[PDB]
């Protein structure tokens, strides 16, 4: 039955793959990219008159009916999006008047404005003068001083957030405008009735950071300040020597545009770093077959690679296959070997991890590198010197990162202070880097395919921590990938892999929950409100990857001969395109629970082709 289905998702895969060997589908995310892409453009006096056209198109080729913009397809209008997406189109040539213009202003009076945005959205909007300095927090460049044991330090926030802070103390210090011409400007966000509902920090905040703020903004008026400078120059130091191969900070927007910003301010425009990260962003960029252009949040080819690779192996290729050697040797130019922010906290630790972009080695990520790991044990590569070698590499330093609960996170150890979640600037996603299940349970069952069990004392920790986070109803929660199915998915297959007894009530628990989620269809869906409201846990419209997900959970259950499982093939079976592949018009990558939302293009191909390949063999 399924045995076509395999032949033309393999052929199909074989098809996307790049000559130098690697898979690399577009990250999907939100219109907030391109909309601060041109205000970035505006600010650095390089407007490209043809660019912001392909970006008009697109903005508006994602604007729904009603004219809002969602984080997610399918989902509800959000403020934020609207609202930078707005002033994208207007400073672009849209006047008001316009459909899509008067739309979206009727929305965005009747939510409260200007004034209900996020910090974030506030701040470009002051940047380009368009809201007072003073309404947005204050981010110090003196908080470079403070010392790695002290709280509130860098080292304390999550990778995406410490560079972001670092490079905002900066612009923040100098609280510069770029004025708009007034044929751009807004004034027309504030008009509104509806009282401004203000979102806090992600956690509650404390009248003290609501108070040190005040004190913060007044500090900024005075004549002079002490060691300001200093301060300033530690954090640009600190920028210049992380600064990404291809240009870009971290690999991920947000700290690239504001490190751009702040050079700018600093006369730097004419500085090397300034110069690459400026032509590297085109590598980001791409166009799109209607005429338009979008921005990259970030670039998965290392993950994807890597998943591709599972995918094909456990299809039925063999480990020597010409192609996947091609990828096999790609892989191993990769690894990162040398110390990177993780160092901070394991300086005896040898590097040898992988990164989620093609050059970003100060940040190394655990998920990347565990499913490079596991990939490349999968192969058989002509210098298996340097393939075992890279593999004892990665392996020793996904261990040296596990963290003091037993579990991991993506890229520092026990990156768990509390702290950080109170600021007022932080209303915007996750601010640290804590363990996570989906990640743990990747970590282990690459061990797993190495042969390690339940008897070593570091798989023991790991089992002990998933066994704790486990919600009642037996599901495990999805950071990275959306929710409960790909939590779930992850966690149990990983139990599997690792000689953990699939009989176990709790075990069994967990394949239940997923059965009772099946839709009539025959197919999984999860949609992206699962973050938000608990009633929509494994609840939402079948999707391929989803459904792989689920398909893998009760595989690994020894539930292969199940009707569930069945009907699960059978959906893959008939949704299958002519060509090889799979649609899905939904989101089931997650940046940040409940405020980003991502598209892995590849994951409706990769996945069905793994939970498949799973299953011929299941027999
Ligand atoms: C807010 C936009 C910044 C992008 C959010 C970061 C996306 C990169 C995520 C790296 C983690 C990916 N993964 C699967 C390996 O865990």
């Amino acid at each position: 039955a399924y045995a076509r289905t395999l032949d033309r998702a393999v052929e199909y895969l074989l098809s996307c793959q790049k000559d130098e060997g690697y898979w690399w589908g577009p990250l999907l995310s939100n219109v907030t990219m391109e909309a601060e892409y041109v205000l970035l453009c505006h600010i650095l006096d390089r407007v490209d008159r043809d660019r912001m056209e392909k970006i008009r198109r697109y903005l508006l080729h994602e604007q729904r009916e009603d004219g809002t913009w969602a984080l997610y397809p399918g989902g509800p209008p959000d403020l934020d999006t609207t609202i930078e997406a707005y002033v994208a189109l207007k400073y672009i040539g849209m006047s008001r008047d316009e459909e899509p213009m008067q739309k979206a202003l009727r929305f965005i009076q009747s939510q409260g404005g200007i004034e209900s945005s996020r910090v974030f959205t506030r701040m470009w909007l002051a940047l380009v003068g368009e809201y007072p300095w003073e309404k947005v927090p204050m981010v110090p460049p003196e908080i470079m001083f403070l010392g790695k044991r002290m709280p509130l330090n860098i080292y304390e926030f999550g990778s995406w957030a410490r560079a972001t802070v670092v490079a905002l103390s900066i612009v923040m210090s100098r609280q510069p405008v770029f004025p708009l011409p007034e044929r751009a400007r807004v004034p027309e966000l504030y008009e509104t009735d509806v009282p401004p509902r203000r979102r806090g920090a992600k956690g509650g905040g404390g009248w003290i950071f609501d108070a040190l703020d005040r004190a913060l903004h007044g500090y900024q008026k005075l004549s002079v300040h002490p060691f300001r400078r200093a301060a300033e120059i530690r954090a640009l130091d600190w920028l210049l020597e992380r600064q990404a191969g291809d240009g870009s900070w971290g690999g991920i927007q947000p700290p690239w545009f504001y490190a751009l910003i702040a050079l700018k301010i600093l006369d730097m425009t004419q500085h090397p770093a300034f110069i690459k990260g400026w032509e590297g962003l085109e590598l980001y960029g791409v166009e799109l077959d209607y005429g338009g252009w979008m921005f990259q949040a970030s670039i998965s080819p290392v993950w994807d690679t890597g998943l591709a690779v599972l995918a094909l192996r456990a299809a039925g290729l063999p480990a020597d296959h010409d192609r996947l050697v091609k990828a096999g040797e790609w892989l191993l130019d990769r690894q990162i070997t040398v110390p990177g922010d993780w160092a901070v906290k394991r300086p005896n630790l040898k590097p040898g991890g992988f990164a989620f972009q093609f050059d970003n080695v100060y940040y190394p990520d655990v998920d990347d590198t565990a499913v490079v790991v596991w990939a490349l044990n999968t192969l058989r590569l002509p210098d298996e010197r340097r393939r075992r070698d890279a593999m004892t590499k990665g392996f020793r330093w996904i261990v040296g990162m596990q963290s003091s609960n037993g579990g991991w996170g993506a890229y520092d150890v026990d990156n768990t202070s509390d702290l950080p979640n109170h600021i007022p600037f932080c209303d915007f996603g996750e601010v640290t880097d804590p363990p996570s299940e989906d990640v743990t349970a990747h970590v282990l069952e690459c061990f797993g395919s190495f042969g390690y069990d339940d008897a070593w004392k570091v798989i023991r920790r790991a089992v002990e921590y998933l066994k704790r986070e486990q919600k009642p109803d037996g599901s495990w929660f999805g950071r990275w990938g959306v929710n409960y199915l790909y939590g779930t998915g992850a966690v149990v297959s990983a139990l599997k892999a690792v000689g953990i007894d699939t009989r176990e009530p709790y075990i069994q628990k967990a394949l239940d929950w997923v059965e009772q989620h099946q839709n009539p269809d025959g197919g999984w869906g999860e949609d992206c409100r699962s973050y938000e409201d608990p009633a929509y846990a494994g609840k939402g419209a079948s999707t391929p990857s989803q459904t792989a997900w689920a398909l893998m959970a009760l595989i690994a259950g020894g539930r292969a001969e199940s009707e569930a499982a069945r009907r699960g093939v059978q959906y893959l079976v008939e949704t299958q395109r002519p060509d090889g592949g799979w649609d899905e018009p939904y989101y089931t990558g997650t940046g940040f629970p409940g405020d980003f939302y991502l598209g892995y293009t590849m994951y409706r191909h990769v996945f069905p082709t793994l939970a498949l390949g799973r299953y011929k063999q299941a027999i």
